[PDB]
Parts: C-alpha cells; sequence; structure tokens
DNA sequence: CCGAAGCTTTCCACAAGATATATAAAGCCAAGAAATCGAAATACTTTCAAGTTACGGTAAGCATAT
C-alpha cells in the first residue's frame, strides 16, 4: 500500500462507482485481489473496508431521538464494553472503528 | 751347395607303479540353491517459511446546529 507508482491517494471516487461497484455482481465476499487486477490506482487493504462500510444496510443510523439512548444501552449490555474489548470479535459488524 | 722365403635324446630293459573295490567311523572344505536381512529411492507425514485477508485502532478535514 505504499511506494507504488500505480496507487492513487485521491479523497473522492473517480470511476470507484463503475470500477468497484461491479465485483458485487461479479465476485463473492472474498479473494478481492482478483479486483485489484483491473482497478487501478487503489489497493485491497482500503478497498475491502470501503467496500464494506459503503453497502453495508443494518446500521445505527439518523437523528439522535427519544429512543436511541436505550439502543445504545442494550448495544453496551450485550457483551461488555465493545469498543475495544476481544467481545468486538462476536460482534456483527460493529466494528470499534464506528 | 749354401741361402732365402714360405649330454639331451632317443628306446629296450620288464620290475615295479597306476588305477582300480570296501566298509567306515570321524570334521571340514566347496559350489549350487533357498531363506534372510541391509541400503535406499520413489513416496507419504510433518515442519516451516512466505505472502495475504478478516478484523480492527487512532486520527484528520468537512457538514450543520447554536
Amino acid at each position: 500500500k505504499s511506494l507504488d507508482p500505480g496507487l492513487k491517494k485521491g479523497y473522492w471516487a473517480p470511476e470507484e462507482d463503475a470500477k468497484l461497484l461491479q465485483a458485487v455482481a461479479k465476485y463473492g465476499e472474498q479473494d478481492w485481489f482478483k479486483i485489484r487486477e483491473e482497478v487501478p490506482g487503489r489497493s485491497d487493504a482500503q478497498c475491502r473496508d470501503r467496500y464494506l462500510r459503503r453497502l453495508h444496510f443494518s446500521l445505527k443510523k439518523g437523528r439522535w431521538n427519544l429512543k436511541e439512548e436505550e439502543q445504545l444501552i442494550e448495544l453496551i449490555e450485550k457483551y461488555g464494553v465493545g469498543h475495544w474489548a476481544k467481545i468486538a470479535s462476536e460482534l456483527p459488524h460493529r466494528s470499534g472503528s464506528q
């Protein structure tokens, strides 16, 4: 992911909407190294997390309403702290980075 | 009549030798098969590198309420 003349460190998504999303219909959630052979300027390490955190559907999103604090309480009540402990290994897509 | 120059081989002698059984106990040497075991190569288990994906850690620059 460094010292590579073929990678691009941009911030926006130039042609990423077509180069990266086609794999959704092409390959499964495995063998990401097959994708970088066709998409230039993108590395698999960042592409995995980009795909995951961009195409996820089940996330706690929206405005902080009068019912979300109970959701946070029941989330931190499942196993413990969750953010950095080992219990994050079983949390489905509830990684600490988010 | 004085002087000068030419022991290996091939056969008779016939009295011994040679090749022949025959037990017969005894161990060994000696070549041909049958059984046995050591070296190991073409294979199987496991070890060990080597890159690689699932799973996160902090941190930085932009949207919007007060």
